[PDB]
């Protein structure tokens, strides 16, 4: 059993209010009350983002830790937050945005922001059965919550290995992936054996709630993964008690038009 382990224990085991509390203390959070009443009303001629997840792909970005260039994979795109921010960004001269859809998932959001044009959205296609094709930068936020530790352990398992599908494919390409649950063996294991083929670290940004584990992989970055899930389990338990709130900050605005 690992600190990651025991802090989504105690998560489970927290009251309401002390979920509610716990949830959101010391997070960034953008503020997005006029983008979702945008996307509520269906403006398609916006340019804030159409989720939070443009946020932490652009810190990952502005960090250094990713290099979004070339030909760009969106694998789980849902809304569409990554894709449309990768668009945006001069280096990347096409996206290819792929999403299961349906019952309970997220549909692409259809605006005009800034390089939309650039981007192929593909909906009601599973990833983890599609052929890889030719990539310069790989790209993929899938994994989806649960209670059960062992399930997340295995949706981020499912996760890893189609990033080394698309790796064995496209060995040179960039990747960026959600690893939904760090804290588990077999993931552990598997995220070893990526980076031993092809390099690469661990990051969790600073809009993830603390009610998930999830942390980023990239080629870029490097570090020891044992040790960065392990900082970032005793920084979620020590979290526990907190009672401060979430730290707002304006949501992203890419604009809008055609690249
Ligand atoms: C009920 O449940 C709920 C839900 O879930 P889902 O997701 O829907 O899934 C379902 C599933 O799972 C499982 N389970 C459940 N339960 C149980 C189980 N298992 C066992 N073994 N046991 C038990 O008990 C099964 O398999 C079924 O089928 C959830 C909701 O959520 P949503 O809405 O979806 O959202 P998201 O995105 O996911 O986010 P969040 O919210 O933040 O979440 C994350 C995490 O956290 C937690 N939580 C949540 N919540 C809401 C809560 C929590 N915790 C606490 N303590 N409290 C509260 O309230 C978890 O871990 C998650 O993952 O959730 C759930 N829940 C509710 N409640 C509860 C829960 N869990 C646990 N515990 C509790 N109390
Ligand atoms: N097997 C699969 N094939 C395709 N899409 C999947 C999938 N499993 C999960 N997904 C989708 O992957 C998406 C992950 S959410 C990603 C948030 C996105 N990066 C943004 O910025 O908006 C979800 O919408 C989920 O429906």
């Amino acid at each position: 059993m690992t600190l990651g382990d025991l802090w989504k224990r105690r998560l489970n085991n927290c009251t309401k209010e002390e979920f509610f509390a716990y949830r959101r203390t010391g997070i960034l959070e953008t503020e997005r009350d006029k983008a979702r009443e945008l996307l509520r009303k269906g403006e398609t001629n916006m340019g804030l983002a159409v989720s939070r997840g443009t946020a932490k792909l652009a810190w990952l970005e502005e960090r250094g830790y990713v290099n979004l260039k070339g030909e760009v994979v969106d694998l789980g795109c849902g809304r569409g937050g990554w894709s449309y921010y990768a668009a945006s960004r001069p280096a990347v001269m096409g996206v290819k945005a792929y999403t299961i859809g349906g019952k309970g998932h997220e549909a692409p959001k259809m605006v005009t922001s800034l390089g939309w044009n650039l981007i192929k959205f593909r909906a009601g296609m599973d990833v983890f059965t599609m052929q890889p094709h030719r990539a310069d930068t790989v790209m993929c936020d899938i994994g989806e919550s649960s209670p059960d530790a062992a399930i997340e352990g295995e949706r981020t398992r499912k996760v890893i290995l189609l990033m080394e599908q698309w790796k064995n494919r496209n060995p040179s390409a960039s990747c960026v992936f959600k690893v939904l649950a760090p804290y588990r063996p077999e993931v552990i294991e598997a995220l070893h054996r990526f980076q031993l083929q092809w390099g690469g670290g661990l990051v969790r940004t600073p809009f993830s709630r603390n009610s998930t584990h999830e942390m980023y992989y990239s080629t870029a970055i490097s570090g020891n993964i044992v040790n960065s899930v392990n900082v970032q389990s005793r920084k979620l338990l020590a979290r526990f008690g907190d009672q401060r709130g979430p730290i707002r900050v304006p949501e992203m605005d890419l604009g809008v038009g055609t690249r």
